[PDB]
């Protein structure tokens, strides 16, 4: 058995050789995860407060931005720190009422503003390709932490009896092919024409390409993403008239998940371009999101090009 | 706070006033659930063995039938018992690999054969309407036990820190209307014509009836059933050319879930008739299954009558 | 592995064949123990309230008497019950501050007053020889439950990860000889002359009788008793000028521990007579207490006869 | 609430400002403690192996010396490390069988031999006054970690439900006076004359100095030490004919506990001189040990000077 802390020390080459700093960052995340885990066994504010407090206590983060706050949070006494963290404290918290998987998503960037000064929104509006780390905690049948710093995706499972996260998968990679699609198909009529055509494509009979595909939609970004990463597949959250530019948050959800997806050998697109290369406009900016096996995301992109209407 | 054990003693009117016996039965189930819970934090055989051992140790069950065994199990030294239990020890165990919800389903009947003799398959082939109890354990973000003895559906949540199941919902009831459907829509082309038509019906635009409906499919009978019970909805597992008479087991899955559904004010059909009234043919008999809010199941039945082809 | 509940069902010959009732009684105790266990990982009132509530919820106890209450507690709606329980909810609670072992002690009697009426102090003032059950829960490095119903002493260890008590010792018996004594020797000068002489006797050099004996005094009746039961020894709590008739409670501590000691093959005396045969005078009556290996208790009794002064 | 990890980061002035290193060291200890904690809820080898593995995995310790090994252990690939650790993996493991408190003791030194080379016994034979850190983990009714780096004694309690150690006492100090003594008084006749005289002194009647003192002897160095630190007192483990120079290990037990005692305002002597100033002769060297409130240890020293015979 190898714990998360031991694994970090082992891979002192990742995170720009900043091992001590990564240990601190993930220790704050693991602490918040443990607190949230027990609390699950409203919660949004709770998770937000605990994670925020955990990060501030490590004296390594200058400030944070959260889906649960309109404005960024500048930590007093941490202006010397060079890291900022963006997070979705409790992804899909609505699933708590029905005992369905929920999760925490985090994204880490090196600040751009001068150290020793208060971080500004400029530090939080960098494109996803600037992330130095990203990950999620999935609170399902078991609690797991998955992260990347640009050198592969690593998975750890929390052992409640030992109170520690244990390594369970060092190099998480999408399988060569995907055969599952995840989307709220009930909203079929509301989706762009290209997405509707792709859904029909998924239902055709073609054994040579494993079609029709299997459908799976838990309704939790983290849970669906996690399953598709392990078994192969694609997750889709298109735009609709109600959400013309998508529903998912570009900064708190799309970017970190896109970083993880790419590090696992997958693709993350908004239907037309690479998520990680999008220039952020606002903290709460939304974006259409298609992520998973590259061939599947490529198919969605093709259908959107062939049937451009919304 | 009120524990499962205390609740049972409180409702000494249920289970034909056989309080001591119900306590014994659920104690065996709770024990097995606790063991399985920790083991999750292959498993099929494990869950089967632990539950079987737990039931035998309570000296109240003459024998059991399990999805994990071709033949029934007659407990030596328990021929004096008048109860038999049928179970699906670990529903959707495949979801374990992806950290998705799994569950245990149990069904209890009073034997028909003379006490003091070895139970036979006759005791396990009674129609669902003869069940004296049924329930499930859902191992999700939290572990919960749900059951009925014919007087409503009661829910309990396991508190790992106290090692006990606590009452969380005394009268589980489907809401007045459902607005969510759960099916592997990827297999659309393989389903009977009536089911295909119903799926399209679910996607129409009609705000007056909350359409289009929301789609949710975890891929776990227990997990999807549980969510739909709390929020309203319908779960569908139709027949296909590969499984002409459905995939779900009539005795280990359909009957117990149908009993729970009806006790919560819902409906459980195979598309044409009431699940609980079907006369069992074999231990492993399969059946098409549609369960949830009555109006939704009624709609499926109508579409099947209007479009009868497979 | 065999759980406490399964063990009880197995030994349906004990407790006057009242298996269902014993299960109920110990279930209340185990529940209270679990609650207290987690709360430890002031407390007196807490432990008292939780245990009292647990016993009342099982609808099998007419009332209780506790070291934490001047008057007995008559449970409304339980006048039909035939059992009464006396308890020391949190023995040696002062040890909590220093992380030292503490414990719960319980004693069970069949009421003497007519069923269907409110129990009176008469039901709680019966001599110890009338106990139908007695036991303790020791909250130490691990939490254990030990009990007897007149057919030997059985020990169970709580497994926090499974949330259940597991059998660890079916027939607890004092070894053939004891070689350890447990007393607050600091109060040597305050003890009766016979006790002082016995202490000196314990310190003599005589390998043939394993002397000098080893001294061990945790300061917790339950913890010291438990160790001496497993390894052999004697526990002494004599009278002093401050407590002329002893400090320990005859009904809440001495009687239940004496029942356990005798069932394990040991002896329990007040220095002159058998604890279980003493006729109670009041609910809070105190008594000198010497318990453990028979030969050691016999030695104390001899010294008290030979040196009678206080 | 403040965790051990957060506390360490907070006090970045201690441990020669080597915060990152202290975090690593205590993380290894906390991990081992968690593993041992669950294993308790033979063990000597287990505890030794887990702690040794934990320390090696942090890549910060060049090697260790343990009471469970005749020779020191040089960690391959850690010759670059500048710290060495000495430990008593499972103090009083015999108490496990009786559910009595046990503990882990650790001592940390900066190596004296050149970095980049294999540590030798020279690195492990430094006097106690050279320790840079020392501490213990007490596995009792609750699990606690206590440590010092020369700036006071800090206590933390393990919360099994959160899987983390929480600060509970920042500045542990002996009370102004002690009124409890801890010794195996059964061996009175075997002790040096001065110790026998001190024991009698403890039993005299003198309210002005809180005498007679209370006696408490759990039989576990860590447990007795911990209680005396919180409530005041003295722990004595004298020499005897069987152990002419004491029984406790100078390096694995006496030195670390002496460092803690002094940092809490107490005293630690072998009866004649300061434990921390003794020049080690061998890895397994033993020593008489008297530790606790200064006035009490001073009294023992006086009696030993006044009655010098063994």
């Amino acid at each position: 058995m190898k714990t998360l802390g031991e694994f970090i020390v082992e891979k002192q080459h990742e995170f720009s050789h900043a091992t001590g700093e990564l240990t601190a960052l993930l220790s704050a995340i693991k602490l918040g995860a443990k607190i949230i885990h027990r609390d699950i066994n409203k919660l949004d504010l709770f998770a937000n407060e605990k994670l925020k407090a955990a990060l501030k206590a490590r004296d390594i983060v200058a400030g944070i931005a959260s889906e649960e706050e309109d404005e960024i949070v500048v930590f007093e006494g941490c202006e010397h720190a060079k890291y900022v963290v963006l997070m979705d404290p409790l992804d899909g918290s609505s699933n708590i009422d029905v005992n369905v998987s929920v999760g925490t998503i985090f994204s880490i960037y090196r600040r751009v503003t001068p150290v020793g000064t208060p971080v500004t929104e400029e530090d939080f509006l960098q494109p996803g390709n600037k992330q130095v780390a990203a990950g999620y905690v999935v609170y399902g049948s078991s609690t797991m932490l998955v992260y990347t710093t640009g050198c592969g995706v690593h998975a750890f499972t929390y052992d409640p009896s030992l109170g520690v996260f244990c390594l369970c998968q060092e190099r998480m990679r999408f399988p060569e092919k995907g055969k599952t699609y995840s989307i709220n198909e009930g909203n079929y009529i509301k989706f762009p024409n290209g997405v509707k055509k792709y859904i029909k494509f998924c239902q055709e009979e073609d054994k040579s390409t494993n079609r029709p595909y299997t459908s799976r939609y838990i309704g939790s970004l983290v849970a669906d993403f996690h399953r598709n990463l392990l078994k192969g597949g694609i997750y889709l959250y298109p735009s609709t008239a109600s959400h013309p530019d998508g529903k998912l948050r570009l900064l708190y959800e799309c970017n970190p998940m896109a970083f993880l997806a790419e590090q696992a050998g997958g693709k993350a697109s908004d239907g037309k371009e690479r998520i990680l290369d999008i220039i952020p406009e606002t903290l709460h900016q939304r974006r259409s999101f298609f992520v998973g096996n590259d061939h599947m995301v490529e198919d969605v992109e093709r259908f959107i090009r062939e049937f451009p209407d919304a």
